């Protein structure tokens, strides 16, 4: 039944439908089966199937599924605990949800592989929107500020230590008894240390995700980021010690990358981490086709002036690198229109230039302006969606590193009886709660499981 | 657009300003000068030539062009471009504010004015 879902309205009504159904008999054909715990050769259940493949709506149905038959009412997964006015108090299950089993619905929804129709709108069902939610405010926001704290020491002092670099002679350069000298040793020691960190957190991340080759591609960009600086870093290192003085050159690509990617910590704020999200979406589409069409033309026309220009009779401007140089300049709103005379026809010069200048900087840029705005406008809804998948990513392998601080202190929900299994025993589960008010409804006959409202 | 653009021209100035060795405007290896050599690209007036005391011209020259892709190309355009949806965004809101502030003028003005008028000028009949 998972497996024929696909989204649609009447599809998925009615596979919600046959799927109640016939929960509903198995239940009394067989009231000790649990069907719903049988799995496939895969090892997944029908809700880890549905939530893996993508199916939304049979997910939804799943995590807030009630049933109010008397006989057949342990099968529900949300309940209601109280109700006293138009308030009531609601409870989840949470029972493969919370990250404590082999492979929750969290988890498989968070570390999709992007080739999954929807990973983007999975999140927006109730339960686990204010999971995650909750699991934030509780303990993990603290951790993130931590690191972005740490974070930035680190490029503080990344920053001092290549700033006052020794310039004298050739690598390694010999200790002093300088104070200032003890201190630029420390901070390069800690840049060294930090390198090396981060080189082996990329590592262990490709190792533990065993990401795809498509989605290394298309979906690591951050963890490809730091990977790349810790690699810039350990070159430096590396041809530092080799006596080589190129050690500079990629010591500073590393110290710029580490700068830009500062950028990653915006997304423990909702408004920044959107504006992040817009900026990787325009990165990825409009920056590279804009710039495809500008190359093509600024060589084209950068190739016919080198070759009207003849110098003989800024110099020696007979340099491919030197006139495409000069043509980029016109971009940047700093293009000389008599930047040579070593030609012989100046109509054919000047009509170049213009040609130029009206294709690239008149038409190209404003036609790259409109773009983004249109892009803007399209991309409203789906940078917020993607930003709390970055959030959510951030949550899960931030409770994922610290197992030992608290293997299970910080677990969502708390054990509460929800009623009686057919057998007569009593059911507990890891509930999580949520409050909501109705003003329409004024229903006062349903099922309740505390007499008295409130909560302690 | 602040946060992020000052966040960019730090880290490309100080990579810049650690590849200048200024061996062999001038003295251009300082922070502050080649923070406003960078932060001249910004406004139109950006040299790509404003000094040459360095190893590695690839290594220059690539950075600059980066720097002038990544905040002169992209941040610019797209802060016009969200300038416009928030434009679309708040048209009637702005009005609503505008009434308040009037409204706000008005009570001030009306409070101020008690000695000259304290009841003379009173609404309705
Ligand atoms: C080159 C272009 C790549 C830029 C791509 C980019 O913006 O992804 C930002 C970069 O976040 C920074 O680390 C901040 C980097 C901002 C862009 C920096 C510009 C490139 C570095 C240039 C250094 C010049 C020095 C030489 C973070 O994505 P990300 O890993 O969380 O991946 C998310 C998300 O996790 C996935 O689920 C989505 O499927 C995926 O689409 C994406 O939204
Ligand atoms: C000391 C505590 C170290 C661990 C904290 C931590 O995870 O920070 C880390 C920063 O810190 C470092 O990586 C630098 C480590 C060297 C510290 C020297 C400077 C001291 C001032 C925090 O960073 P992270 O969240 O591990 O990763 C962020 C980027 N990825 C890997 C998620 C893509
Ligand atoms: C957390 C706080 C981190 C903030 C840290 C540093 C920021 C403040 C730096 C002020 C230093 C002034 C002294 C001075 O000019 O002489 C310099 C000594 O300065 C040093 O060596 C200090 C650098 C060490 C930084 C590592 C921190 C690790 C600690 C854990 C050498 O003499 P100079 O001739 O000035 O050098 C010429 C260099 N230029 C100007 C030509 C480029
Ligand atoms: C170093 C440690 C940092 C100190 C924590 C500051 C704090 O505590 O305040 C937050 C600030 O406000 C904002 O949004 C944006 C301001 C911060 C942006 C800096 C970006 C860093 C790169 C709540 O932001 P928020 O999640 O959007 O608020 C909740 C949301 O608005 C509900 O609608
Ligand atoms: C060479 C640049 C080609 C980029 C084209 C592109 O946008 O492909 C996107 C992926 O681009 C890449 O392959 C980026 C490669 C790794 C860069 C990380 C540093 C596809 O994503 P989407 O469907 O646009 O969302
Ligand atoms: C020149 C340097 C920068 C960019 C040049 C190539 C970018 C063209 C891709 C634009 C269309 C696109 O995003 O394809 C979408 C994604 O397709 C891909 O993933 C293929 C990208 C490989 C490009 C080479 C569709
Ligand atoms: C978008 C288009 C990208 C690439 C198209 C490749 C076509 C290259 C045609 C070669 C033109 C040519 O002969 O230029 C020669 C090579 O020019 C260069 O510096 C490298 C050209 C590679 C261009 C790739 C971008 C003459 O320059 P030289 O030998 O360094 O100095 C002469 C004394
Ligand atoms: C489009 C507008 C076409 C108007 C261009 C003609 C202006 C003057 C042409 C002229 O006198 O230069 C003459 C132009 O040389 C040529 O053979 C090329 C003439 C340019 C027309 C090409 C239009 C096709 C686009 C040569 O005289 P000089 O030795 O430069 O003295
Ligand atoms: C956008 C256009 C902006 C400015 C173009 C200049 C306006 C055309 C005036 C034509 C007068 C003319 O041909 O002058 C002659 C000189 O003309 C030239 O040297 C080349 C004229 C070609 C300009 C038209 C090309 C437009 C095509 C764009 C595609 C003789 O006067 P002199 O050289 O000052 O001694
Ligand atoms: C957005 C980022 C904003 C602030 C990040 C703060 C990191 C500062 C790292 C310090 C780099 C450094 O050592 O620069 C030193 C200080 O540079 C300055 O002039 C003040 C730097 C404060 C930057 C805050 C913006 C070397 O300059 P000096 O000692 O005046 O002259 C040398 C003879
Ligand atoms: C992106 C495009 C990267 C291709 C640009 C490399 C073309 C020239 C490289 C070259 O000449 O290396 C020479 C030495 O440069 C270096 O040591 C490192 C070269 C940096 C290229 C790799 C950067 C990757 C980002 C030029 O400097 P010189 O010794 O003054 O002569
Ligand atoms: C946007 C790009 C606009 C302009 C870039 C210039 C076009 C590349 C031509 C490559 C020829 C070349 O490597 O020439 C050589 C010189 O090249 C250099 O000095 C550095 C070349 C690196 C330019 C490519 C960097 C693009 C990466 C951006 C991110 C030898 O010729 P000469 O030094 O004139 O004697
Ligand atoms: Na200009």
């Amino acid at each position: 039944l998972v497996e024929v879902a696909d989204n649609t309205v009447d599809n998925t009504k009615f596979v919600t439908s046959m799927y109640n159904e016939i929960l509903i008999l198995g239940a009394k054909l067989h009231p000790t089966l649990k069907l719903e715990e049988i799995t496939n050769r895969k090892g997944l259940t029908p809700l880890a199937l549905a939530a893996s493949s993508g199916k939304i709506g049979v997910l939804a149905y799943i995590l807030q599924r009630e049933i109010h038959e008397p006989e057949c009412r342990h099968l529900s997964r949300k309940f209601t605990e109280w109700a006293y006015g138009p308030v009531h108090s609601s409870l989840y299950d949470l029972s493969c949800i919370d990250t404590c089993e082999k492979n929750s619905v969290l988890e498989v929804i968070a570390y999709s592989s992007s080739e999954t129709p929807n990973r983007h709108d999975m999140l927006l069902v109730e339960p686990l929107n204010r999971l995650l939610q909750d699991k934030w405010d509780r303990f993990v926001k603290r951790i993130f500020y931590f690191n972005f704290f740490v974070y930035c020491l680190y490029m503080i002092i990344f920053t001092a230590a290549a700033y006052y670099r020794p310039v004298e002679g050739l690598p390694p350069y010999k200790l002093k008894n300088t104070v200032g000298d003890y201190f630029r040793v420390t901070g390069e020691i800690l840049s060294v240390s930090g390198g090396v960190y981060f080189f082996f957190r990329g590592i262990q991340y490709f190792l533990q995700r065993r990401p795809s080759l498509k989605s290394l591609f298309v979906d690591s960009y951050s963890e490809i980021l730091f990977f790349v600086q810790s690699l810039f870093m350990l070159v430096s290192v590396v041809l530092y010690f080799s006596q080589r003085k190129e050690y500079v050159a990629s010591m500073v690509f590393s110290l710029a990358m580490g700068w830009t990617n500062m950028l990653y910590y915006t997304r423990g704020f909702q408004q920044m981490g959107i504006y992040a999200v817009m900026i990787e979406k325009m990165i990825l589409r409009d920056l590279c086709r804009f710039m495809f069409v500008y190359l093509v033309f600024l060589f084209g026309f950068s190739t016919a002036v080198v070759t009207l220009i003849e110098d003989g009779k800024g110099n020696s401007y007979n340099s491919l690198y030197s006139t495409c140089l000069e043509l980029f300049k016109f971009t940047i709103g700093m293009g000389d229109l008599e930047f040579t005379e070593n030609y012989d026809f100046k109509a054919v010069f000047i009509i170049l230039l213009l040609a130029y200048v009206i294709l690239t900087y008149i038409l190209l840029l404003n036609m790259l302006i409109a773009l983004m705005g249109e892009t803007v406008n399209k991309i409203a809804q789906e940078s917020k969606n993607i930003w709390k998948l970055q959030r959510a990513i951030t949550i899960l392998d931030t409770e994922k590193s610290f197992l030992k601080c608290m293997r299970k202190a910080f677990r969502s929900g708390k054990l509460l009886q929800v009623g009686f299994t057919p057998d007569g025993k009593d059911d507990y589960r890891w509930c999580f709660r949520v409050d909501e008010v109705n003003w329409t409804t004024w229903n006062t006959n349903v099922g309740i499981i505390n007499e008295d409202p409130g909560n302690c």
